[PDB]
DNA sequence: TAAGTTCCTATTC
DNA sequence: TTTAAAAGAATAGGAACTT
DNA sequence: TAAGTTCCTATTC
DNA sequence: TTTAAAAGAATAGGAACTT
DNA sequence: TAAGTTCCTATTCTTTAAAAGAATAGGAACTT
DNA sequence: TAAGTTCCTATTCTTTAAAAGAATAGGAACTT
């Protein structure tokens, strides 16, 4: 894609190509400066600091949509997310003195506004009210989860896809993370970590998150119909490692858990199977549904205090400076969080305790037996995902 | 009304009509651009963002009053609530290049004047309004006593039952919720629900979305001890007024969601104010431009203050400090306003009054025999609109008493 | 005083007199424009809004100290608490076009700065620490109160003064109010109000307070050697009604409780008798001691919640719009406040209750007997202070 | 030092000396105006407001490094942290009309440069520091384990007892209070008090006023369970170091109040850092410009975060948030280690370990008639509250 | 010996 | 690190007279 | 009959 | 009445191809 | 007398805005 | 088939600046 290409082009070459466009003034040539113009405007306002894919993408669009120019008077303007327009205009000019630039703050023309209105005239909150309904009716969060999960069971056209959809969904719910949170997981960071309520849980790491604050992603045995480890198994056995896509203009992590485009097909599917009204609403949550469900679950269950941590929201109860530079360790999802989500335990608002449900299978005890042929079951991830892990999962699976 | 019409006219048509006015320059034609000019100036400064009724109304007036023009020199000016006049003038011109526009800031001191003015005062309605309000609560009567009085002032002056019902309902409604007329008026009748309350058993709760500051809030109704009972007036209301189709109140064309009904009629306020004005159960109500339908809101604000519960004011009155965000009122608020309990400043808890009648218990009895879908019989007008579960509760409560 | 005179002069006359000063340019004449110049600058920046005494006083001084002028070049300047100097200068000029004005913001040049420093180089916190000591030591608040109170008992040169000092002091303490709070009480507003702990208490009203937020002042029977009603009695029988002084270039209230100058005489006394170190410190609290003491009492007793109300400090729990426009009734001093300060009861931080002290005289019961002549004991306030009140006090007194 | 001298020189004298430099235009003379030029530029932009040591120091350097001039054209320029350069230049000139001044903003981008720079990177500070810090806590050891290690790294490397005492005291001190060096150093020794705390009986509390952000805060010392005990290091400290006369740190020269004593010596930090640097009990400490004395602060910030108690961070560490505030009771409960925090209930739980600090306080508070505190800590006798010196003295022997 | 200081300069919060 | 300055309205004090 | 309405304008929050 | 605007970095959607 | 007053001046508190937007209150001629 | 992909564009999150001040860390030449 354009961005990948930008990343492949040498700085001087970019600047080079940008100038050539203005030597033999052509509409064909000036009309495409967009991508380059983006890179330049950024590099200027940030002094060589690399630019991230998404950002380049957004801005490129913004410029491309607003770009306009007069070849005769050598004047070109466009919109950009900035407030020090002048400084930028000056810079651009030094590069092409013969021209006049005019950067317009992103943040109009009547006839446009009008037609736009005249258009609408002929045609978020809704989704929030719909989610409320979805929840505030017959079933529970878990019941809803299973339903959504099952809506893929028969509709999917391939096994990989069915596997991917269900894995992703459940994954996003369990961790209250975004698509990108699950997608950018470094497969080589899978570990078994202890948890006083479940014996052990699988933990991996995501670094390239939205707010650039690393967090862990977990997988663990759950009681009942829905079991993460199971979907994790099905996942591993149908999808293979993905080479970490480059997401910024610069110059280490060779793999990523899912494919960047999984989200489109996922959303598209979730949209069609529409296991609930909410999913019909255009621009309504899609992949993000997982996140909202767990946020609600925690609330409804009376544990909002965990939400921020589980979901990874910069915590404001601590001075920014105190976080930015005096804290050196990815905050921990508290032990009991998993206890609850695993369903082998319940929460007593009064006794402020986890009450192990009298199910016959004890999560801890069963771990012991397992701890007391992995590389064979998951050949694709063999050599990538820790063997210690591949074994645990392999066992756990057969062990059932 | 003009606004409704604006909402019915297609964008291009509006712009169209606005231009035609300047083709065959006529006083008749240019003098009416007002409404259109308003729409345009807004759309420009807000980039397609819809405009609310009230706002359009205010601005339309402002322009209309200030509009002036020279057909010969093709120059037209008017006032508008803006500070980037130039940008706007430019825009207007592109639409009609042949003309010159001049937007004058709505918002933008000579000694000798000031002096003479003072020299005038030295020798011999608003600051008066606030005095009477202080007075009102300053004299003997308690808030509740005042409320009952005002309430009764409609009892024998109203010309119809509907009106008597409406006035008393509205008044008590606004007091109980410390809400504005619009708060009660824009309630979505289809949102009535029974909600539990540890002090009164249950209370009726509805929802208002189209509020002034566009911050949704709930409106409540509940059993109260004594001669004034909300549920009773709610009953009388329901049995004399009917659902009202939600009026459109902004240029958009959103035909999605948007509640289909509203609790009261937009014009109720005029007749209400007018009545409250004439019956003038108190001096305050005589003062021109003094509070009228708003009185309810001042009373509760004062009640809360005087009682030492200002912490609730902001929430109750709804002022600024994936959930469809809305904040309700604390449980004990109703406990107090219902009068079945008393507030203890020292402990800060709500204390029930050893008066035999304990509200909670009476709710139980009512909740016990259901199946008596007799609610839908007493309130036929709201049948199908207001939750049956609610219509039953009220119906029972009423008969049960 | 100058201010009173200003209030007596007609607007046009003032402006008149101000101009005459500049017709026959005289140092004598221009040097006195001060008072007038103040009035004008205010009226301008506030558009006819009346000006309060204190404010006029402060500003008059500020101008007077900074006023300077050149009769030859017709240029005059002075300092004033403003930031829109120009607007003001323009206005002044229209009144006297022949002149040039220059308003200098109240709230530079090196050589000045330097000399200033060179000056300092050669030459509040204390009082706060001293108060801490005063408190954070042996004697209790009440013990301290009695001592201070007694320090006037013999030092005073007259009975009226001894009465005034002791009344004022105890008054300010009981109500945690300033001098002005006690002084500006409308004597015609005395009432008997019920209180479920003491039977009844005397309540009066102050409107002309600093923050212009009316509040009530109380008097009540107290257990022990210090009894408000007693000092209230002694007060009433030695001082007389005071004509409400005008305090704004304007409102109705024909009388005020104390004389405006009582404070000087009071401070001066409290200063000399210095019953405590604190009172020696220049500019340290004088009449204000009473407030501080109660503020501390409430805190120390664990009842800060009452402080704001009792002392009257703008509520911050309700939007200003709400406080301003909609709140129409003075928040009420909670019932138990008096219970505590009266000393017939104690406060239990745990049980959150007032515990009546087993004293033999029940405040409530004794009220009954009294409720089951006054115009003779308090002839001066006869016709001014409610008879119902004069009787209650009269009785209570004799009844002892 | 230069700063102390500035503080000793009379205003008019300074301005005097500054002008003389320009009368007989000399490279020798103009080249030294630096310190004076600093004082002037500040006094101007702040109108007589005194200037703090550190600030003067920083600015003096900035000017000194940037100062340049032409004796022939009588033109002199330098950098300064300002944005209203002109106003300042004008002022300076009035003082020396014959000259032309040009104040250059300390804080600021040519494309072609940027580009080439990028074109360069395309082919092939804290960063490393922040990696090790992550590492530190990432590896095995717990915060407390790390603390003890660092603490012990001084035990045998120190060349004197005073120094060994100082280092260990300071370190543990900074950690317990999550304060800066200056926070511990500027404590007014005469402000020590024994305050009650429903979880440990009592704790020692002192006061610091001259803090970085000029927001006073308290510094505490208390009994802790295990090998690491603050009271113990506090004891060792008191018995080897002595009161320090509060150094003047601002050209305010206001004669009154101002505590006369400071807890530690201003230069303790250099040696401390230098030591911590060499003993490098951990990789982190090797990184140049990486945290050193500060380490204690970072540890507690992390401790609180990791423990799920960030709500306490701002208070404990003294950062701006929305009668100087003071640490919640349970904070000490936790750091003392006699109690454990329960995330689910959110209460502090004492450990069934026999030694209940509260009870042991009682015993100590009981048997009086022991002014023997003033005997163990003679140096601080008369400075540190006796009530305190007794408590510590007892506690110590009592163990 | 250096670890300690002393007194600026360089870095960081 | 951090981030509300100041208008406007009291309460002290100075000092020359009064009782 | 005048209280109630209709639809702007004037005021206030 | 109200009073954090917006840069920067995700997650939906559109639509023409692939299987 | 020197405490008690006058009448300014010097210090020290308390509380804060402006204006685009969006309601509520009033004016008049109509409606029932 | 259309579900599943590509590769942009359109919407919707998430957190916060810039720089004057004010400490802490380091450089070098001295010192106990």
């Amino acid at each position: 894609s354009q961005f990948d290409i930008l990343c492949k082009t040498p700085p001087k070459v970019l600047v080079r190509q940008f100038v050539e466009r203005f030597e033999r003034p052509s509409g064909e040539k000036i009309a495409s400066c967009a991508a380059e113009l983006t890179y330049l405007c950024w590099m200027i306002t940030h002094n060589g600091t690399a630019i991230k894919r998404a950002t380049f993408m957004s801005y490129n669009t913004i410029i491309s949509n607003s770009l306009s120019f007069d070849i005769v008077n050598k004047s070109l303007q466009f919109k950009y997310k900035t407030q020090k327009a002048t400084i930028l205009e000056a810079s651009l000019k030094k590069l092409i003195p013969a021209w006049e630039f005019t950067i317009i703050p992103y943040n109009s023309d009547i006839t446009d506004i009008v037609s736009s209105l005249q258009l609408q005239f002929e045609s978020n909150s809704h989704s929030k009210k719909m989610l409320k309904a979805l929840l505030s009716e017959g079933e529970s969060i878990w019941e809803i989860t299973e339903k959504i999960l099952n809506s893929f069971e028969y509709t999917s056209r391939f096994t990989k896809t069915k596997t991917l959809y269900q894995f992703l969904f459940l994954a996003t719910f369990i961790n209250c993370g975004r698509f990108s949170d699950i997608k950018n997981v470094d497969p080589k960071s899978f570990k078994l970590v202890q948890n006083k309520y479940l014996g052990v849980i699988i933990q991996c790491l995501v670094t390239e998150t939205k707010t650039s604050v690393s967090r862990h992603i977990y997988f663990f045995s759950a009681r009942g119909r829905i079991d993460p480890l199971v979907y994790l198994d099905e996942f591993l056995r149908n999808s293979e490692p993905v080479l970490k896509r480059v997401n910024r203009t610069g110059n280490k992590q060779e793999y990523q858990l899912l494919k960047d485009n999984l989200v489109r097909s996922y959303n598209k599917a979730l949209k069609k199977n529409a296991p609930y009204p909410i999913f019909a609403i255009k621009n309504g949550p899609k992949s993000h549904i997982g996140r909202h469900l767990m946020t609600s679950f925690l609330s409804m269950k009376g544990l909002t205090e965990l939400t921020n941590v589980v979901g990874n929201w910069s915590d404001k109860r601590a001075s920014a400076v105190a976080r930015t530079t005096y804290t050196h360790q990815i905050t921990a999802i508290p032990d009991h969080y998993f206890a609850l989500v695993s369903r082998y335990y319940a929460y007593d608002p009064i006794s402020k305790e986890m009450i192990a449900l009298k199910d016959e299978t004890n999560p801890i005890e069963e771990w012991q037996h397992i701890e007391q042929e992995g590389s064979i079951r998951y050949p694709a991830w063999n050599g990538i995902i820790s063997q210690e892990v591949l074994d645990y999962l392999s066992s756990y699976i057969n062990r059932r």
